[PDB]
Formats: structure tokens, sequence, C-alpha cells
């Protein structure tokens, strides 16, 4: 889904993932959360799934890394706000880094 | 360690492996195992964490893939048979996988 | 393209690939292609390549790693034979092992 | 090394560094630069390869990706400035980010 999640969805999509440890963050329509890995074997090769399914949906995250921790801002560029496509991506990242 | 696994060795280290599921091949002193993932997202992500090891270890699997398959056999090529590292890169493996 | 190619476009199509070192295989319908590199952090950075483009497509490859080396053979397992995907993969797959 | 570059090691190291576009922050002891690519799939093997040479070397970047942009800090927070692993984790990212 390309439309700005309506609110409808919003309360059928995000709360589910504030449970999980996402937020929504204040100056933009996106949502966040920083995982923590052991190490850095981990959190690369959990970005690398992540990647993986990014270019299966063409639908990126904004990320940083530093060795065991990886920071993911989720938000669709081209329509300025949260999508579809951001939830599903953000459920992925879930499963992955399970 | 770089040396071939002395008998002691052997008995000490591969029992565990086979448990796991690996094989010691006919044809060379080398270890084999298959792991069957749920897709190649899963199958890629763990190549990706045996790779970084392999880095970190300078030490490299012989594999295959297709999908959701992965056969990797180990063996150490600069001495033509097993040694500690194999061990050590098969438990690693073993940790990824799981 | 899901279904095998015509005779029509594997006389297209092909050409331009063996002329890149791909090879038709005796035993099945698929190409093959072996990638040598400096190393294994080139090697598996291209694997990482192809791996993000399989999932883009949906259609993955077979492939055989040791250290430097990359043998690639690719063919369409849900019909049983090479079809545009696999020539489609193959063009990518000869960008990222050039670098482009 | 582990110990912060001195100040003839500065001299030596930075200037090459500095002329393939790396900047000191200004808050910081720790060299930065950004890289471009095509696509995502050109940066995230980019990344691959140093991720490959992070673990070879037990040296890790900070670095932020939004698909072709690859953000990268370097400095060692052990000892809370630059160190010669910094400045051997920039020399590999530049080969790689050349495709060498």
């Amino acid at each position: 889904d390309a439309q700005w999640l309506t609110a409808e969805e919003r309360d059928q999509l995000i709360p589910g993932l504030k449970a999980a440890g996402w937020s929504e963050l204040s100056e933009r329509d996106a949502i966040y959360k920083e995982f923590s890995f052991k190490n850095f074997n981990q959190a690369f090769g959990f970005m690398t799934r992540v990647a993986l399914q990014a270019e299966k949906m063409n639908h990126h995250p904004e990320w940083f890394n530093v060795y065991n921790k990886v920071q993911i801002t989720l938000t669709s560029h081209d329509c300025g706000g949260l999508t579809k496509r951001d939830v599903k991506l953000a459920q992925f990242i879930e499963k992955a880094a399970a």
C-alpha cells in the first residue's frame, strides 16, 4: 500500500509494533526502533536479511549501525508519511530480529 | 589450530558435530552438512553471518546454495585435512543456523 | 517471463551471454559461468549484490563458492528450463561482476 | 595500533585521506565521509565488503545508510580517538568504493 495510513489502519497496525518496541517520532510521521544484538556478526546478518527484504519490497530503511546496535527509522519518502509498506517492513524486521 | 586433528581431538570434537547432523566424507578428510531454511532470505542471512566469521578466522567454507538450501563442506586446504579451525567454524555455523 | 525461451528468443538473447563467457550446460536447459575475484571479500560482496537482485526479481541462482571463486548456474526450476528471468539475472550478474 | 595517532602519524597518514574526501570531525577525534552509489544494491554490496573487513580486523565503523547513500565515521571507542586501525579501515573503504 502506497497511500498514507488512515486513522483506522493506524489503530489496527501500530499498537502491535509499539508493543514490540517501536515508537512514533515527534517531528516526522515515521516509526523508530533501536535493536541491540550480541555483536556485529549478528547485527550485520540481521541487516542483510532486512536489505534483501528492502529490495524485494522496493522500500528502504533509514538506519544507523555501530557494532551491535542498529537504529531503524521507517517512513515513506514518496508521500512523506507512514504507509502499509512501512508496517510490512517493520513486521519483517521483527521476524528477522527474533 | 593449523595442524591436522589428532585421534584424541577427533574423538573429543567430532561426535558433537555428528549429533548435530555433520558427516565425514569418504573421499576426503572433510566434514559436510546440508542446512535447510525456510527461504533464501533466511539462507543468505545465515551465509552472511558465516562469511563474516570466515573473514574473522581467515578460514573459508566450500558451499553450494540454491534458494533455501545451503550445503557446506569444511576442510583445511593448506594441510589437506581437518583442523581445529574446521571444528570452530562448524561450531559457529551451528550457532548461526539456530 | 515464466515460459521456456522460444527458438527465436534463444537466437536473440543467448549469443550475447556466450560472448560474455556463459555456456549452455550439456545435461540441463541452463546456463553456467564461473567468476573469479581477487579474494573472498570481493567474491562475497558480489554474491550479496546478486542476492539482493534475486530477492528483487524473486528468481534465484544455483551457486557454489570457495574463497574467490563463484560458479553460477541459472535455470528456472518451476518449469525445468531457461526463461527470460534467467537471462535477466545473467545480465545483472555481468553488471555486478564488472562493478557497474 | 590501539593508541591514538601521534602528531607525526597524523601528518603522515591524514593528508592522503583528506585528499580522498575524508574530513576530521569538529567534535570528535574521528574521520567522516559520505559515499554515494547508483542505488541500494550497490551501496549494500559495498557495506558488505566493509563489514567483512571489519570482522577481519576486529574494528567497526559507525555508519548511516539511506538507499544509495552511506555515511561513515571512523574512530576507536576503546580509547576515544583516532588510531592506526581507523586509518587502515579508511584505506580499505576507499579500495572497496572504487571496486578494487
